[PDB]
């Protein structure tokens, strides 16, 4: 039994459209759905074509990593846009990020096809087979496409992209359905006031099934709240299973006190210090005690200091690129997480900024 006249009936896909500068990212996203929520990322919604699809354009990347990381941590499918001759620093950084995230499902969009030639496209694909070997992208399809209605071959490859997205989305729906039995957690990406309709948050159900009228908590505040209503593409729904992008009216909390990265759930760890078992990128600098890094977990980010490095339980003076270690880290602000949340570490002053992934000990 469910609300309304027709069940919402799963079908959804949360897609991140990412990549380097001048890769056609915004153009692709903007042609895949209607412009919605817009901050340092922009949602393009398309619930007109079967699935409740949302495409997130990380449009403030490469300037900021948080734009990229937010897009990726609220999405289940990544579309990496690489333009002709587009094997540059930020393309490599995107590849590294996706591989550190263990990002399962994705597609490479070889954009601007009208500006290139089949033989050049085949050479770029050959090259990519190599760069992606031994990474999570190794079996991603590469689809040549453009979003130019005036090209000789207008919008070639777009239909094939959409078809592949739908194919991948189907696999994700089944994986997300397995999570329905877990306790509910919802990651918040936006919070604002709506007139005569107070505190509203936008986010995604990460696991379980969130239900209208649930009495639960918000972290890191550690405050009791009630879910007053849940909306899915603007229609009130009684429940929202894992993978569902939601709007929620909340009781007992003001939008002014909620930030992106807050979590709705019955229980979260809240700390300002972290002990992470980490694997260090091969493409970063050795990490040393007292060094400063940037930590991402869920949709939160903040500066941290490396207090201690350990290997096999013994303290060391460095963690080299491509090594495994335990890092004891300190920060200022309280962050909320559970042990299943993957952490990323970055050095914002480097060219390739991702340093490591880790999990809380
Ligand atoms: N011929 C052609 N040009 C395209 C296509 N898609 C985008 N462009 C052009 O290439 C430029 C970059 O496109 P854009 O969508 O802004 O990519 P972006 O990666 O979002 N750019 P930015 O890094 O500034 O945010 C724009 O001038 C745009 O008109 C395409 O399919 N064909
Ligand atoms: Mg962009």
């Amino acid at each position: 039994h469910s609300s309304g006249l027709v069940p919402r009936g799963s079908h959804m896909a949360n897609v991140a459209i990412i990549g380097t500068e001048k890769s056609g990212r915004t153009s692709l996203a903007a042609n895949l759905g209607k412009k919605g929520t817009s901050s340092d990322i922009t949602m393009y919604n398309n619930d007109k074509e079967g699935r409740n699809m949302v495409f997130v354009d990380a449009h403030s990347y490469p300037k900021t990593l948080k734009s990229l990381i937010t897009a990726l941590n609220i999405s289940d499918i990544a579309v990496l846009c690489i333009p002709p001759q587009g094997l540059d620093a930020h393309t490599g950084e995107c590849i590294i990020a996706l591989d550190l995230l263990g990002f399962k499902h994705g597609i490479i969009a070889l954009t601007r096809s009208d500006s290139t030639h089949m033989h050049a496209i085949d050479e770029l694909k050959a090259k990519l087979k190599v760069i992606t070997s031994g990474t999570v992208l190794q079996d991603w399809e590469c689809i040549s496409l453009n979003t130019n209605k005036s090209a000789k071959n207008p919008f070639e490859g777009v239909d094939e992209l959409k078809a592949r997205i739908n194919e991948v989305a189907e696999k994700i729906e089944a994986e997300n359905a397995e999570l329905n039995s877990l306790p509910a957690r919802i990651f918040i990406d936006h919070a604002f006031n709506v007139t005569g309709k107070g505190c509203v948050v936008l986010g995604v159900v990460k696991q379980g099934i969130s239900k209208d009228k649930d009495k639960t908590k918000i972290f890191p505040l550690d405050r009791d709240i009630e879910i007053r209503s849940i909306q899915s593409h603007d229609v009130d729904i009684d429940s929202a299973p894992a993978g569902t992008r939601v709007g929620m009216r909340l009781k007992n909390v003001q939008a002014k006190d909620i930030e992106r990265g807050f979590i709705i759930s019955d229980k979260e760890i809240v700390t300002t210090d972290y002990t992470l078992e980490c694997t260090v990128s091969k493409f970063t600098k050795k990490i040393e005690p007292a060094s400063v890094l940037h930590l991402f977990v869920g949709l939160q980010s903040e500066p941290v200091r490396v207090e201690k490095i350990l290997v096999d339980g013994n303290e060391v003076e460095e963690a080299k690129p491509g090594s495994t270690c335990v890092l004891e880290l300190s920060g200022n602000k309280k962050l909320a997480y559970s042990k299943q949340d993957r952490f990323l570490l970055a050095n914002l002053d480097l060219t390739q900024r991702f340093a490591a992934y880790g999990f809380s000990k």
